């Protein structure tokens, strides 16, 4: 739509397309920060609608804000969780590192709906105000750390948890149904003792577990919300029961345990939790990586790889089936990696009162979480759930190795044995050729002396 | 639209959207790989259609394709750089890492395009075939690194350069006007002998300058395309004068310095060119991170920081003048560092002959060159431009400190005026007042002798 | 030199020296840079073999001679006697295996001397076949690493972080009552106390020591009794248990028995988890190194509200320059930490099926940042810390000279007149209350009544 | 013990050592980690306090007598005599005054025993007033920095890059003719020679060295004049240009003074670039390292295309096990190098104002990843790389065995057919001949002259 609307702030009159719930200071910002492509999450836009969402109803609560003005807002912000406004957020994420900007689109869009919504009309004569009604007892200091952790926690406990204990299910079953199937170790990429492919994929099982408590030791500092500390953390401006209010409505509309962080300082001048919190996503991204080498490479063939296993083709030289499913998984691993470097960079960054890095620390935070907890559900049902032994491989393998020259020691004596394992070897044969050709045993007792299931 | 045609590839029959010019295997791609947001950069895209357009101008000049047909697909590739197809495009960047799938994207749309073009229809009975025609001479594993190559070496020379060039000069005009304002030195932090404003600006000055011709050191290597070594490098398929031809069409095309890869082996196996130019972008992510943090603590205040300089007020507590250009710069700063890590974890993870690792390296390194681009086009005309310098401030300051008592030496002698220095100091006076009260000077003989100018 | 042999031949050792021919070939193999493993890595190497001899005693798989000969060899590194025997570089093989080795022909020559035999091939303790018994390199290294890590972790790392905190926790009381002019992007802001400020860092640092404690269980996992690929082939059933409770009764740490071997052997996924917790102490200690030395610039055209220690001497002529030194030293150590991470990152990510091969790397950067964070806190602490004071005139000044106060003016009068007082100070670059005089909106009398900081 | 002294007072400090009253107070602030300056380092700080005599005797700001005695203490330090001398952990004060300090005193004291005189408080040179004349930590420091890392650079790790590129380009031109199966998402994919694989890896090392190569002239650049904030306040207006002269002339390197003071002492800028070409060489080594060992796999049940030599000795009973164990060391090293980026990435970034004071962690990183990529290299060429031989039997096993060679039937057979047999072979696990055969649709002698995996 060309026509404009006039809107104004402090700073004067700027037009605003027409068609847009925006307003004046969201309009400047966007002429101002024209910096790549990278907008706020979708996640976080919801998370700063409950917070405003909260923020009314407590409001409401301590006869800060008319009932009327309160329940449209509270109503504005429910249509943007439904998905109804997901155009009314243009700002790019590099913009104000306290994430103002973003703070008073969320007011400014929410003031001119609730005025619709109370009959009114949108603009500079609407009937809600962005800052004395939608930004009441707020400071944008304290409200965007709030919804950062907001979408964090619900992320890592909607979208990253689930799938990680699903991937862990599949690895277990396919644990427990190859656990009899006898393949050669390696260490250091050579051959080595054997073990079952079940005690081999149990490994991987054992290393997801492991990532999920380590996970869930970092939900807690997340779940301390800073609402309440204002501009400094001293809560100046606000209602003493506020801060604990909020939190409690908060953790009541999305069911998670948030709590008001005991330190608002704390909470205002780092990104602390955050930084741990992804310490704990780049210990997964390091595990994931190994998992999907190992599949990849015990995939690896046809004919001239180590082709133990065999994993779902899942798109269109016979043989060759290309793992694109580990690809994608390890590529975005390498993602995490150095989405944590940028984490570190801005967590360690702040100045006295306030961290201005906020908006790039909660963009790389949530795009790990949506990689990791996509990545796991994708690698899960396109690959995980169809790994397959290639039996006939596996124990030409065993049976073409030198390794199991071990099980000849309590018949034959070490020397000898050892001999054996030497000929072999050198001469390019198995150990039963070698061991026949020398004549210390007949076929009949290698056969049953060298029992690979008794490693 | 709901309506859905079936296309179909070696894998059988997929409904396709009636409304959109993909074919089968990006169908599948789409299904297979719903993992985040991330998709195939704009520039990317336009890089793989020029890709694309000079293939068929090259097979044709080698009658390998009719003209009919190779101009159907010259045309629509040119439609693809009009921006008429950007909606062509939905796969994610973390997709199999050859790039296969988003080259196949490519040759779907540009098929079923020309198909149309040459009066004939999309869909199955199509005119221009993907792979026999539009993919012809080439491979995903030489066509995708040519692309990279292609896009990279535009965005450095198109974008990133001019910014940085212009950037460079608004600094040494302000270090021009600013040559005579004396200013008081800060090392550790500490107050320091004295230099004048222009002086450290031209220090910036310099890193600008020294960074230029980094970055253009790296661009000859950027400048070499894999086209023609096919899947494993050894040009096998190809006309021999194909990958020579192919280079200096895209050369002419783009009007950029384009050469074949002298060792295809290399090309195809690595992102080495991409991991070192990069090593120059984090460098110069590290000198600007330097030169706004100098602006913003120059510019702190009004009252209670030090206040030396002004700058623009973009947006709408009177003097609070909150240098958000300076945090969108440092925080896209801190970005391009952690870009760097991801690029490098996949350069040195290639296995064999080819690196599949590529979507992934391409997506960080145009991320960091628009960020840098971007990010020093605005930060000039919204900051460094108007930066003023704050004469009454900077002199109450030189005055106020006891870095000036050196001047005292070549009158009074080193004791005397360290006994000056001392006394001010634990009294919490000026070198003057000091001076005076000791008596062992008058104050136009202060006057006289102490003149920062001469520093 | 003296001449020692393997199955590759002989080779001449120095003859004062206790290492064998395994330990002299790698000495010439691989000659890279100058680290070599570090002491708590020998000393950790040591007690794990010292529990493995205890074990295969009491299994009676060792002869109580050779066995407390090796143990008594063992306490000799412990107590410093053999520094100068372990020369091998880090940049090794990616097992550990000769660093292994090295342990082992150490050991076994002073055990053969402690028995009345000699060192060398007339020795009466064999390295492989004794000290070595019931173990491998897969399976040893790892273990070594846990135990150094956990360790570090609980006796250096802890303590440290600990104390500093504590000290700073004493400030923020002492200085509770100071008000002081706060600062968002770097602008003057509403004012806080500068205790208020102090127990932000405090926090921090709880917070820390709570992510630390979490990734403690997971290192405390030990790997021995995996033996080559994790399945404890070779091994009596209850070595694996029997040598972790003998560690933990050893080094007073609840070492256990890791779960899954195939886990403890193809990974070193506790080490990643573990040393994340370790760069968010690091991010925290950047900012709070900074704020000190910021807070304390000066001390005439910077920021200037508190001071700090001056130890190292200045210049006659230029008193008052006194360089945050202890807050560079620490700055750069975080930094330093930061790229540990990345490289035990990739390490910790290149594992291939049963055995991670980038271990001695991965332990040479996590050691050192326990090293350095240790060692860096203690240092801030006594040096910096301990003597953090304020300047209490120059946090007045600034108080008083700010704009931000106009806000209390606004509930004795209208926002606009009290804004309007507060655009003649900052136009003609009075203060508050000049304008306020100047303006005739109030009196002196009043002006300080209404606008008390105390009050926030 | 003797009695030195300074601003803050008197300390006492070891008889037996040549440092004074500044290195033994900061031994006692200090006390992180145990690294300390490398040798390259302390060389390169004597180099110029050697190149600062000269010129201020050429000058007359110094007396012969003194210049030259200062010259022969620092040429002693150059010859390895003083090692023992330096200290002080590489976690100082962010401008290396420390370490300024302690070559300084050590300078001085020596400088005096050399005129007859003694060391300590009585001695004829003074450290701050001769040694130090004309300058400050602030550019000294920062020259000592480049002077280190451009001769590292030269006569280490480039010559060590030339070699490692000889060696493999033998190796190359000698498996020209090898014909093997290519590998793509390690799948089996269209041949290529080994000479051409391995031409891949040469070609790495070259691109590198050019790389190597363009970052060299900034490095060149000496802060030295620059004094304390860049000014050059203090100084001889032709001393910049003459020191600079003197250590080009010493070193026979080609060293400048800087453009542009302000630049050379706010950042470390060229080492921030200078390591970006380091850190691309450590990923291409990555590769280079990944590759051999994956072909050297097995020796039975990996892909085992190429041998190399066996450094270690193996068990008796476990002939063929050859752990790539040099392969290992260079993926480690190279892992450090991008922890090392990272580090000096945060330090050059954090500059304030006049002074980068984030140094010695800087050039402490730097100055390793150097000595890493140097000695890693050596290592890997003489341990490995020399050695490289294929395992023709196991090639052209694989070769035959692989269904990839079918194309070449396409050209003389309708696709369909050609792929006919592939399809049978696939699922039947026969060779491609075999498959041939058995489906009738030719006959060996046709088969074997139609695919000539040779003609590629």
């Amino acid at each position: 739509m060309n026509t404009v609307r006039s809107e104004k702030d402090s700073m004067g009159a700027i037009d605003v397309p027409a068609d847009k719930l925006w307003g004046a200071q969201t309009q400047r910002s966007l002429e101002h920060f024209r910096i790549s492509t990278e907008k706020m999450p979708t996640s976080l836009i919801h998370a700063l609608a409950l917070t405003k969402r909260a923020a009314a109803k407590v409001n409401e609560d301590l006869g800060l804000l008319s009932e009327e003005k309160a329940s449209a807002i509270r109503q504005a912000a429910d249509e943007v969780l439904a998905g109804q406004h997901d155009d009314e957020f243009p700002l790019a994420i590099w913009q104000t590192g306290s994430g103002t900007q973003s703070n008073m689109n969320m007011n400014e869009v929410l003031a001119n709906r609730a005025s619709e919504l109370l009959g009114g009309v949108r603009g500079m004569e609407r009937k809600v105000n962005p800052n004395d009604d939608v930004n009441k007892s707020q400071s944008s200091n304290d409200v965007f750390p709030t919804a950062m952790h907001v979408a964090a926690l619900l992320a890592l406990r909607k979208q990253l948890i689930p799938q990680l204990k699903t991937l862990t299910q599949t690895l277990n079953e396919k644990s427990r149904a190859f656990a009899d199937i006898v393949k050669i170790g390696r260490t250091h990429l050579q051959d080595a003792t054997p073990l079952t492919l079940g005690q081999e994929i149990s490994g991987w099982v054992a290393m997801l577990e492991h990532n999920l408590k380590h996970i869930e030791y970092s939900l807690p500092h997340v779940a301390e919300l800073a609402l309440g500390g204002t501009a400094v953390g001293t809560g100046l401006n606000t209602h003493p029961e506020y801060a604990r209010r909020v939190a409690d409505e908060l953790a009541v509309i999305t069911c998670a345990p948030f709590v008001t962080a005991p330190n608002k300082f704390e909470a205002l001048a780092t990104c602390d939790a955050l930084v741990q919190a992804h310490g704990a996503l780049k210990g997964l991204a390091a595990s994931l990586m190994k998992i999907a080498n190992d599949v990849r490479w015990l995939a690896s063939g046809p004919r001239c790889g180590i082709g133990e296993i065999s994993i779902p083709e899942n798109e269109p030289m016979p043989g060759k089936v290309n793992p694109t499913q580990c690809e994608a998984l390890t590529m975005l691993c390498c993602q995490v990696m150095g989405n944590d470097v940028a984490i570190n960079m801005g967590g360690a960054s702040g100045n006295f009162e306030l961290n201005v890095f906020r908006p790039m620390v909660i963009h790389n935070f949530l795009q790990s979480v949506r990689l990791l907890a996509d990545g796991m559900e994708s690698f899960n049902k396109h690959c995980a759930v169809g790994i397959e032994p290639n039996r006939e491989r596996i124990n030409q393998l065993l049976n073409e190795s030198l390794m199991l020259v071990t099980a000849l020691n309590t018949h034959i004596g070490y020397d000898k044995a050892a001999e054996i394992a030497k000929k072999a070897h050198k001469e390019g044969l198995t150990l039963k050729a070698a061991a026949l050709a020398l004549g210390y045993l007949s076929e009949a007792e290698f056969d049953s002396w060298v029992r690979p299931e008794q490693m």
